[PDB]
């Protein structure tokens, strides 16, 4: 007996997953700039 998991989700709904993406590509990308500059912006060694 877990009704719970059998209900719908209202209509709403894809907006928020946009929300999320926003969210995500945020940090995955400004973390990783962050680090390879604090140990050296555009690294030579060509």
């Amino acid at each position: 007996r877990s009704l719970l998991e059998g209900e719908i989700p209202f209509p709403p709904t894809s907006i928020l997953l946009l929300l999320a993406c926003i969210f995500l590509i945020k940090i995955l990308a400004a973390s990783a700039l962050w680090a390879a500059a604090w140990h050296g912006q555009k690294p030579g060694t060509h």
